[PDB]
């Protein structure tokens, strides 16, 4: 069933706070992703041999190097593991400059634990390199996601840390294929969605704490589900976040039982890309992007990550996302997708105008 133990997410949550705060239309990313890329950087600072271990808290295990890397690689393969019911890829990738001396046993590090790669490419060629940016993309994700960068966001940078996700899932229970009805945007007048409506037993509860109606909708394979949070009518998504941390989710999310339920969703298509450098300082992290932030342990002996980028993809419809209480989601929501044996929080998003 749904996840009994305690989420470490206090990170997650954050970091979800601040790039929703930032955007003004659809939002779709990947904290678990996040806490893998920072953790790669960690694993190259020097720090960890044996102020940026202090910053990178709630990300790093206990600050013992072995369980920090059994930790995610579990968690990796735990979600990315091939099975009948559903795909899920998290491709992660170092685009490291020509004349830098990768050290191979980070090489082996990356690609054993975390799941990741690096490989050499000339940035004197901006456009080649964006190319195979962009190819490197579409060929992690069988083509979903095409493109991540365009050579201007490639601007004197020397190592280019990419994260991409990629997940096909069914859901346990199908809706009927159909039904346009309005959606009540918060700016501007109401806009016009494709809706799926069903009736079944799903785990709900209306949280007076968080001021939202919360929907657990289970996918195929015993191990993934997508989680609705959807704000009351006196209530929009910014204050419902800012209700939102690791214990009130987890309260939040603990009362919610089984109940009959007529939902009635937008069926919703999206991709969504951003640099992750700016909500990184925001949020705390700064010194590796300092003028000191090595990567001794990465590259030959100093060098630093020029910029990180994140992408993913989503879709909800009758299916899936592959490419009597009454919780009518026609109202901007936020969604998250976690693994239900674990509490890892593989995707978080937020509707503001849902097209398909």
């Amino acid at each position: 069933g749904p996840f009994q133990g305690q989420r470490q997410n206090e990170f997650d949550l954050m970091f979800v706070k601040e790039i929703f705060k930032n955007h003004n239309s659809n939002v779709v990313l990947s904290p678990f992703s996040v806490k893998i890329l920072l953790t790669l950087i960690y694993e190259a600072s020097d720090t960890s041999f044996g102020n940026t271990k202090r910053e990178l808290s709630s990300v790093i295990q206990n600050d013992n190097i072995d369980h920090t890397r059994s930790y995610y690689k579990q968690l990796l393969e735990s979600a990315q593991q091939d099975n009948k019911d559903y795909d899920l890829n998290i491709a992660t990738n170092f685009f490291v400059d020509d004349f830098i001396e990768v050290i191979n046993k980070y090489q082996q590090i990356a690609n054993t634990h975390y799941h990741a790669m690096l490989e050499k490419v000339s940035y004197s060629n901006p456009t080649q390199t964006a190319a195979t940016i962009n190819n490197w993309v579409s060929e992690h994700t069988n083509g979903r996601l095409r493109e991540i960068v365009t050579p201007d966001s490639l601007e004197g940078a020397v190592i280019t840390l990419v994260n991409v996700i990629y997940f096909c899932g069914l859901w346990t229970y199908p809706f009927p294929e159909v039904n346009v009805k309005p959606f009540y945007g918060t700016r501007g007048k109401p806009t016009n969605a494709q809706y799926m409506e069903q009736n079944g037993q799903f785990y709900y509860d209306n949280s007076a704490d968080l001021g939202a109606q919360i929907l657990r909708l289970p996918y195929r394979g015993n191990k993934l589900a997508m989680y609705f949070i959807l704000p009351n009518p006196d209530n929009t998504v910014n204050q419902v976040l800012d209700r939102i941390n690791s214990a009130s989710l987890h309260q939040a999310l603990w009362y919610m039982e089984e109940n009959e339920v007529n939902v009635t969703l937008p069926k919703f298509k999206f991709d969504f890309s951003e640099q992750l450098n700016e909500p990184l300082q925001q949020v705390g992290i700064r010194e590796i992007f300092s003028q000191n932030a090595s990567l001794p342990l990465l590259a030959r002996g100093e060098v630093r990550v020029s910029r990180i980028f994140q992408k993913a993809g989503i879709t909800i419809n009758e299916l899936g996302s592959c490419a009597v209480q009454i919780f009518n989601a026609n109202r901007p929501f936020i969604f998250f997708i976690e693994d239900e044996t674990l509490g890892t929080m593989l995707f978080a998003g937020k509707i503001e105008n849902p097209v398909f």
